[PDB]
């Protein structure tokens, strides 16, 4: 899996090992803790 899973910026510069992908930009506006993904955590 690749791309944004957000934004879809058009492609995943960081594809976490849940599948959950998160362009830099986002990456770059939430804090992200635990190594998680906020879509699994909530
Ligand atoms: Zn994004
Ligand atoms: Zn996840």
């Amino acid at each position: 899996e690749e791309e944004c899973c957000i934004c879809m910026d058009g492609r995943a510069d960081l594809i976490l090992p849940c599948a959950h992908s998160f362009c830099q930009k986002c990456i770059d506006k939430w804090s992200d803790r635990h190594r998680n993904c906020p879509i699994c955590r909530l």
